[PDB]
């Protein structure tokens, strides 16, 4: 699973997620990365929502589904202390949730507010051994990547790691901020450099999109395309094969300003599943309500009919 | 769309929902009846949950997804006043949701029950809808006569902008094999024509659920038996008689949740299976015995056949 969250120079947020799902899964099994509220969430500041918030989740277990995790995190991040809010959520759902010996997953989040300046707080958290993240603001111009690990002595699925930072943006240009992740799971010293490199490239693509004036959803899509294309990520190319040796992808994207959503489940034969999810969202804005969630052969046919490259 | 909610004599709740989805929909479009939190919800009483609650939805698919309505209703029903909680949710979280602010009119409905022990069980059941009408049926094991009712928006209300809400309370003896069921056969335009037919399938659906309960079956097996009967009606947009998609083909969504285990099963874009809810229930059942909870399309069909759920291969499509 890979994901990204974006805030543009106006404080509009977006989030996306993409996955190959469980290795050897039964054909047609659709997981959290396709499910509204579970895989990602993005919601601009509103009446009962003082922060514009964007969340993308990772893991395996179904625990991301069972708790409607991304939306849960977004709602918890309305509390004053974001670090404490995220930690409490991870602790209650990935250890003590009523909804198993150990719960494995991860999340990236950001929340912004107007101070014209934008205060962006961004965090990542995981109960897996490790998680690779990258982040970048349009004004720093150098993507930062980092491999987050559980401390020495910790036990995956029984402890929570959480880190983050703060970024202050000028709301006057074509800038913004992006945070990505290339997966949460077992630590691998050997491919650490490759994970960091793809997170670096994914951030640079998202920032370049913002700097050309693109929507937050197009910027978060450009990040996920880069993350998908890495043979090392369980999304797009290199997705885990299912029980029959075939690739079936889940992906979704949400726009914080319009609250619109796009998703695909059990999608085969398309190089970049997030591109189809984004196109479903984009066609939803143009619009009977157009579909937001397509699966299987119907999703493939719709992607091809809309000119999304196949593999 | 059809749905049912059940509570057994112990306060164990279950909920299920089944739909054919939107007429002429693009192949592979999956709606609220397959989606966790959206189509149905069931949650027994627990630490931060004084009531066992069960919810099933109806109506336009995309409005129910964007608002995650079934789960929202279940959480609102933890408040003291269930009638007030449901009405506020329908008004504030559904009609006036910012998630549907672009839409002219918000169309949908819910059935709910919640129970608590006062050994006797107090069951409160309600239905609410923003559509012109909604057909419900309900029954307790001790009354032994199913009641059916077509709920309508009052004169002066505007469909998609007004809320209708009714319900009642039922006290069960928690010493037998009893319980209570509430079903619905659809929410949408009033049709005097098939009004009697919808009422009749709701009555039979309640009777099947109660008979299951009286035979000692789990709440999930009783709610599934209600939905099987509701699906089988040629007049409901679920199972047999489901709306045809853009290619003239059948693609069904269905899901079920168990309040005791909090486990969930669901199918989307399923073709060639007579009773989609049976596959959702079997997924939930095999999950109790990481097992899948949500299968779609070709894989969902193959899984159903491999588990002995009655199929019609002539209704199944698999394009390449
Ligand atoms: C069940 C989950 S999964 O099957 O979606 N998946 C399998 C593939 N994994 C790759 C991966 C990526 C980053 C990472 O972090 C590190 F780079 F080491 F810092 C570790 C592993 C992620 C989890
Ligand atoms: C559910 C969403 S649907 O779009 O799948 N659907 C299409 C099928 N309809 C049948 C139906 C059932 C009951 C009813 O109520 C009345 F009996 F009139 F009281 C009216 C129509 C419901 C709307
Ligand atoms: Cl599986
Ligand atoms: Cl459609
Ligand atoms: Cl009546
Ligand atoms: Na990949
Ligand atoms: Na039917």
């Amino acid at each position: 699973t890979v994901g990204a969250v974006v805030v543009d120079h106006e404080g509009n947020v977006a989030a996306a997620v993409s996955s190959g799902g469980l290795a050897l899964k039964h054909p047609g099994r659709v997981g959290q990365a396709a499910l509204y509220g579970c895989g990602c969430w993005a919601e601009n500041t509103g009446a009962h929502n003082p922060y514009s918030t964007a969340v993308s989740t990772s893991g395996c277990g179904e625990h991301l589904v069972r708790t409607i995790l991304a939306r849960e995190c977004s709602h918890a991040l309305q509390a004053e202390d974001a670090h404490q809010a995220l930690l409490e959520t991870m602790q209650n759902k990935f250890i003590s949730s009523p909804f198993e010996d150990g719960v494995l997953g991860g999340v990236i989040v950001l929340r912004s507010c107007r101070c014209q300046t934008l205060l962006v707080e961004f965090l990542w958290s995981h109960t897996t051994e490790s998680m690779c993240v990258g982040y970048m603001s349009a004004q720093d111009g150098k993507a930062k990547t980092h491999i987050s690990r559980l401390p020495p002595g910790a036990v995956a699925g029984q402890s929570v790691a959480i880190e983050g930072g703060v970024c202050r943006l000028e709301g006057s240009g074509s800038g913004g901020f992006v945070l990505v992740h290339a997966g949460a799971g077992y630590h691998s010293e050997s491919k650490a450099k490759e994970y960091k490199h793809v997170c670096k490239r994914a951030c640079q693509k998202a920032i370049e999109k913002l700097q050309a004036g693109a929507l937050a959803t197009d910027a978060v899509t450009a990040a996920l395309v880069e993350l998908e294309d890495s043979p090392f990520t369980n999304a797009g190319m290199g997705s885990n094969l299912n029980l029959l040796g075939e690739i079936e992808c889940d992906a979704s994207i949400m726009d914080g300003k319009s609250l619109n959503f796009g998703a695909v489940g059990a999608l085969s034969g398309i190089k970049n599943p997030v591109s189809v999810a984004n196109r479903l969202l984009c066609e939803g804005q143009k619009g009977r309500i157009p579909p937001c969630f397509l699966v299987g052969e119907g999703a493939y046919r719709w992607a091809v009919d809309h000119g999304i490259p196949s593999c």
